[PDB]
């Protein structure tokens, strides 16, 4: 089971509590975070609004449910989740250390006709980050949704960005646990940007991963980053 | 980056089969340049019940081929090969790399032809996409199973992408994009993957594999780029 990270938000109208969910596992099926994984999510998910980044409270039936501190107004906001860095041993004969980090970012439009770009287009500081350059509410089927990929604050050229949606691939309860089939794939340009072309309406997840050398070679050797951006089309 | 694919005209029973060798950027057919003629030193092959036969290079442009004889209703293969070429590569050192490319097109002659006897048998391409079903039976959103073979054996964990003519067209030029894919997934332990087409049209599936060259005394690395073209819908 690969175990990737993404973020989901329920339909929220202005003035009520924004409920969100931390998906850790196989998209799009949410699952409770296991006992041996809790230390990985030591820091709660964050809500990004005009006042900035604020912590969310882990309230709900399951341990992956979060609720906003105060009610939220209409606008376009971000919900971010982080898999805190973990170290593990790998090989291939001269085993080595790898640091895994994962990030999830969800675009949430609180209120109909809300398609702001001021907040959602600003980088939030994730090691590997997908910054939307437009609001998904304006993107119809067949239109292009430009995003930028940033690694360590700089644009990432030639990075493979894939994208899928809930209901595209429907199989493999647990028999393979393989990564889901993608409905889109393309590489970023020199400015780190790529146009996602959605062919279906629904809840979409875009994904990018980068593997590189760890900065401090005297502590660890490799670093792997998996990042997703979740949004709505239509 | 030039790649190999095959296109076939709409063909009925009793007429010659016209096919085109695409060497370049899909789906723009281009004449094979003077300095590239030696690479395509063997003609495109037509695979039928009687096996593999050479096609005849007839037409205004040098990428155009016809079958030797009029073809009957059925399901046939048209294959093209970019013959192995060696080039030097630097990292710092210098090593030999052999490049080979393959293309295969499933062509149904007759409006009701959905045979599988010919198109599902491997042809012997070093890197090959073997269809396990006829695409004429595949409607939009259904699964089209293929297997990937490398040196005759199934190739697991290989990335297969797919796109169609007309998917990415914006601002295409001699120095631009339109490599965007409408599908991407990895093969399983049996080398099989289900392409899920979301639109009708002229589709191309692609896979590549970089490995060590067999005879390390002569060359070091090998790179294979392989295509499968087909029609979805009518
Ligand atoms: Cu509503
Ligand atoms: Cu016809």
């Amino acid at each position: 089971m690969v175990h990737r990270v993404w973020v989901e938000t329920a339909h929220t109208h202005g003035g009520e509590y924004l409920k969100a969910d931390l998906g850790y596992g196989e998209f799009p099926e949410l699952e409770p975070i296991a006992k041996d994984r809790l230390h990985i999510f030591s820091k709660p998910m964050q809500l990004v609004t005009e006042k900035g980044k604020e912590n969310m409270i882990q309230r709900g039936t399951y341990n992956y449910q979060y609720r906003s501190n105060r009610p939220v107004k209409d606008g376009s906001y971000l919900v971010t989740a982080e898999y805190q860095p973990t170290f593990r041993s790998k090989n291939k004969d001269a085993s080595y250390c790898e640091q895994t980090r994962m990030f999830g970012k969800n675009i949430v439009n609180v209120g109909h006709e809300s398609a702001d770009t001021a907040i959602i287009t600003k980088p939030v500081g994730q090691n590997l980050e997908i910054v939307p350059l437009d609001n998904p509410a304006n993107i119809h089927v067949g239109e292009r949704f430009k995003v930028r990929v940033l690694f360590r604050g700089e644009p990432l050229p030639n990075a493979t960005v894939t994208a899928t949606f809930d209901g595209f691939d429907t199989s493999d309860r647990s028999k393979t646990h393989k990564t889901e089939a993608q409905a889109f794939s393309d590489t970023t340009d020199g400015k780190g940007e790529v146009d996602i072309i959605p062919l279906r309406q629904g809840f979409w997840k875009a994904s990018v991963e980068y593997k590189a050398d760890f900065p401090d070679q005297s502590l660890c050797q490799k670093q792997a980053n998996y990042t997703t951006l979740t949004f709505q089309i239509g």
